[PDB]
C-alpha cells in the first residue's frame, strides 16, 4: 500500500441553492450495516427540524440496492452530477474518482466516521475559499476513540487528527464515559455534547416479566468485531472448563454474530446462535444466569447493561475510566485481563448460582440537546 | 476461517531441574541475524553487561529457531535441545516448537523477558516455580522497549500485552528511554523498581560526525512500509501534495532509507527512490550530504533516526507524541503537533525554501558511556 484508501479526495462543486441544508456524511444506510453507530446516526440525524433545514444524506463507502432505500422512502435518491434542491435527498458518493458534489454557499456537514469527520473539515476549508465565508460550524458525531480501530499507524493519527481540527466543530458523543475520555487526553472542541445509554425499546416491554433462571452462560461473540475481544474469551472458556469440574452442569451459548461451534474441551461446545431477534434475545436474557460481555474502549457498550438489568452476573472489562462495577450491583468489573482471571471468576460466579442495585437509573427512565444545536447552525 | 486461540500466549511448559546456582535467562523471539534489529539486539547487549562470574545464562529462544550461521554469533554458548537439562555456564535453548515440550526450570532460574508474549510466560513460570519449589515468587526483569499494546488496535492482543503490565508479582522494569518510562508512569503503570537507558548514538556514525559536510539538495526519507509505527503510507501522501503545490519541487531528490520498497512515483516525474538498509558507513556518507530529513514515530519513544539525522545537520520533520516533543531536544527537530499530509507538505516547502547544529539538549545523546550502569545495581537485586 502506497496511498491511504479511507482519505481519498472529496471534490465538491459548487451549488446555487440558498437555504441552509444539513449534510449527513455516513459510510452507508444499507440493511446489512444498519448497526453499529450508523442507525443512532440517522436516529439523531432525524431529530432536525426538517421545516428548518433541508437534508440530505451522503454515502461515503457503499452504494444501496433498491431494497435498502425502502427505509428511506421520503428520500429523493440522487446522483452526485446532478443538483436539485428538494428538502430529503440522498446521494451516493462511494466512487469519487474524478466526480464532484454540489456543496453549498450554507451546506452544514454531519460526519460519523473519522474518515467522514476527515473529509467534511477539508470541504469546509474549500468551502470558506470559494465563497470567500468564514468557516462554518461541522458536526462532529463520536461514537468511539476511533484511533483505537488501529495499531499505531497511518491510520491512527489520521483519525485522531479529526480531533485536533482547530476550525469550528461541535462534538456529540456517545456516552459520558467517552466524553470524558477525550477531555482527559486534552482534545477541544467548540462545544461538547452527549447522549447516554438507553435500555432497547423492545427489550424494555419483557424487563418485567417473571425469570425462570437456568445454568446458562451467555456470550457476547463477535469475531469479527476485535474490541469485542472473542478469541480472548474462548481461551477463558477452556481454562474454565478444564479447571471447573461442576462445568458440566452448565451450557454456554454465544450470541451477537453467527460463527461455529466452538470445542471448549470435556465435549462441552460453545455454541452460536448468531445474532438473535430482540424477542428472542429478550426471552434468552430472562433464562440466563451469568453474562460475559467486553469492551476495550472507554464505551461500556450495551450487551453489559442489558443482561444486567435482567438479572445476569455480569462479567466485563475496565477501561481508563470506564469501570461498570459502580453502575450495578450485578456487574463484575476485571481489572487484570486475562483468560486465567476470566475463568477464576466464572467460577466464582457459577458457584454463587447455588437486579439489587442500580446507579445507572437513566438507562431505563435523549437528544434533549438537539434544538440548542439547531440554534447554533 | 477464523482465530478462535491467541498465538502468542501458547503454553510454555516447565519442568524441575536439579541445577543449584543461580542463573539468568533471556526470553528473546530470535537471535538470527535477519531479525537482529529492533529490541532484540540492545536486549542481547544488556543481557551481555550481567557478570558470567556470577550468573550461568540461558537464552531462549521462543519465536524463531537460529541455523548454523546465526549461531556463529554465539560461538561461546552451548546450542542445547529442550529435552536435556546440562549445567553449562552458557547455554541457547530452541522453545519455539513447544507443544507437548517442556523447559528445565530450576530452584533459582531468573527470567529477562522482552516481547511482551515473553513477559506473559515468565510471570506463568514463576508461579509454577513458586508453587513448585515452594518459595516465594522470584523477581522478573522486564527490559520493556516500547508501548507494546500499541502494536495492536483494541483487541485480545492489545489487553493480554497490557496485562503483562499490571502483574502484580515481583517485577523490575528497564524502559529504553526516559521519554517511554514517563509514558508508563502517566497511564499510572506500578513495578517493584523502574530503570531506563537513554538513546546513545550509532558507535560507527559517531566517528564521521566531525566530517566535513557538502550540503545537497536532498530530502532523505526513513521509510519502512512494515513497520507501522514509522507512518510510511502518511509519509507518502505528504510528498505528493508537497511535489504538487511545490513549484521549485524538481530541484531536489526524494530518497528512502531503512527498508527496501519499490520507487514510488510522487509525481511531475519525480520518485521516491528506495535505497534499502544502508551500512552504517553509507548511511553516514548520505546523511552528511543530506539536507532535510523526514522521519516518524507514532509512539513515546523517539526512535533513532531522528537524532542521528539531527545530529548530521539536517532539518528534520518528525512528530509529537503525548509526552514526546523532541522540538526541545535540538534545534534541527521540527516536530508537528497536528500530524497529516497537508502539514508535512507545508512544512517541507517551508525547510526548502529555508535551504536559500545549532542547539542542543540532549548532549547525554553522545557522551559519557556506561549507559548500562544500573546493571551491578540490578545484579545485586537477584
Ligand atoms: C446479542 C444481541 C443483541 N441484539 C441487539 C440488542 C443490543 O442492544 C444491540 C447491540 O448492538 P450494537 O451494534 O452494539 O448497538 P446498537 O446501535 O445496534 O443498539 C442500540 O440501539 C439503540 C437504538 C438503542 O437505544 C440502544 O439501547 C442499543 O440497543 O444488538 C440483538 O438484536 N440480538 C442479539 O442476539
Ligand atoms: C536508515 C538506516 C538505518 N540503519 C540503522 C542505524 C539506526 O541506528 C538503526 C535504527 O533501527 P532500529 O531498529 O529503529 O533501532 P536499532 O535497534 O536497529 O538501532 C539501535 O541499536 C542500538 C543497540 C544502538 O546503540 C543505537 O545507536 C541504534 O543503532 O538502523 C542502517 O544500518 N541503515 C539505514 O539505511
Amino acid at each position: 500500500e502506497t496511498s491511504i484508501p479511507e482519505i481519498t479526495p472529496f471534490n465538491a462543486r459548487t451549488s446555487s441553492i440558498k437555504g441552509k441544508r444539513l449534510n449527513l456524511l455516513v459510510p452507508s444506510i444499507n440493511q446489512e450495516h444498519m448497526f453499529g453507530g450508523i442507525s443512532t446516526a440517522l436516529k439523531l440525524f432525524e431529530q432536525f427540524d426538517n421545516a428548518a433545514f433541508a437534508k440530505r444524506i451522503i454515502l461515503t463507502d457503499a452504494t444501496p440496492n433498491p431494497k435498502d432505500l425502502q427505509s428511506f422512502k421520503s428520500f429523493k435518491y440522487v446522483m452526485p452530477e446532478e443538483d436539485k434542491d428538494f428538502a430529503l435527498q440522498i446521494v451516493p458518493f462511494n466512487d469519487r474518482y474524478n466526480r464532484t458534489i454540489p456543496v453549498a454557499k450554507h451546506d452544514i456537514f454531519i460526519a460519523t466516521a473519522w474518515w467522514t469527520a476527515y473529509a467534511a473539515q477539508r470541504i469546509v476549508s474549500w468551502q470558506s475559499d470559494t465563497y470567500g465565508i468564514p468557516p462554518n460550524k461541522i458536526l462532529y458525531i463520536i461514537q468511539d476513540f476511533e484511533p483505537g480501530f488501529y495499531q499505531w499507524s497511518s491510520q491512527y493519527v489520521l483519525a485522531e487528527s479529526t480531533y485536533k481540527y482547530r476550525g469550528p466543530q461541535i462534538a456529540v458523543f456517545n456516552s459520558e464515559l467517552l466524553k470524558q475520555y477525550f477531555n482527559n487526553k486534552g482534545y477541544n472542541f467548540t462545544d461538547e455534547y452527549f447522549f447516554q445509554p438507553k435500555i432497547n425499546t423492545t427489550l424494555k416491554n419483557y424487563i418485567n416479566d417473571k425469570r425462570q433462571k437456568e445454568k446458562i452462560i451467555l456470550v457476547y461473540g463477535r469475531p469479527s468485531v476485535k474490541r469485542n475481544a472473542f478469541t480472548l474469551i474462548v481461551e477463558a472458556l477452556k481454562i474454565f472448563v478444564q479447571k471447573y469440574d461442576r462445568s458440566n452442569e452448565w451450557k454456554i451459548i454465544s450470541v451477537g454474530e453467527k460463527h461455529k461451534d466452538i470445542a471448549l474441551g470435556k465435549g462441552i461446545h460453545l455454541n452460536s446462535l448468531g445474532k438473535l431477534t430482540l424477542e428472542d434475545y429478550a426471552d434468552l436474557l430472562k433464562r440466563s444466569s451469568i453474562g460475559i460481555s467486553l469492551m476495550i474502549s472507554p464505551h461500556p457498550s450495551y450487551p453489559p447493561l442489558e443482561m444486567a438489568h435482567f438479572g445476569l452476573r455480569v462479567i466485563t472489562n475496565k477501561y481508563e475510566n470506564k469501570d461498570l462495577s459502580n453502575w450495578h450491583s450485578n456487574i463484575v468489573s476485571l481489572e487484570q485481563l486475562n483468560p486465567e482471571n476470566i475463568a477464576e471468576t466464572l467460577v466464582e460466579l457459577c458457584m454463587s448460582f447455588n437486579k439489587e442495585s442500580s446507579n445507572m437509573m437513566f438507562y431505563i427512565n435523549e437528544f434533549s440537546f438537539i434544538k440548542e444545536i439547531e440554534e447554533k447552525l
